[PDB]
């Protein structure tokens, strides 16, 4: 059993793709926060241009925003919103 | 405005589809050029809930896929080459 060589090309190919992002990353400045989840599912650019001289960037974004709980080791939580950065287009392009 | 605990599901330790360089898991064959030069695999992703846990694959199995392997001064063919795929996954204590 293969996956053929067109359908690995195209499934593999520059485009928004769900990514599993980490929130402090993110907002490296809540340092005295932990996060939960500690992660989101973002849609971003992924994927390969296959040219050395190519690649893949977003050429359209927008913001989503979701619930996220803030915790204070040991002291309390809180559930709040937050938004975050997602890739609605992607596009091979010159380095 | 996604809801808690949709998100809290969503990002749970669990196999997502993974965009991987191929060098990353040909690191021997550096001398080749792959077309395409990514591939899409299945593996452990998302997050646990605390930072002394990390995803780790419990089962795994192999894919097939069809490269072109180029050396771009000798020739270049389709090829088959197998990667590994996840999957299953839980959160387990990170060592150290």
């Amino acid at each position: 059993e293969v996956v053929k060589f067109m359908d690995v090309y195209q499934r593999s190919y520059c485009h928004p793709i769900e990514t599993l992002v980490d929130i402090f990353q993110e907002y490296p400045d809540e340092i005295e926060y932990i996060f939960k989840p500690s992660c989101v599912p973002l849609m971003r650019c992924g994927g390969c241009c296959n040219d050395e001289g190519l690649e893949c960037v977003p050429t359209e974004e927008s913001n989503i925003t979701m619930q996220i709980m803030r915790i204070k080791p040991h002291q309390g939580q809180h559930i709040g919103e937050m938004s975050f950065l997602q890739h609605n287009k992607c596009e091979c392009r010159p380095k």
